């Protein structure tokens, strides 16, 4: 679950 969020960390700014 820490690598589910950290792999999405650079994918938070590109949509939002």
């Amino acid at each position: 679950w820490i690598q589910x969020i950290t792999a999405l960390a650079p994918q938070a700014p590109a949509p939002f």
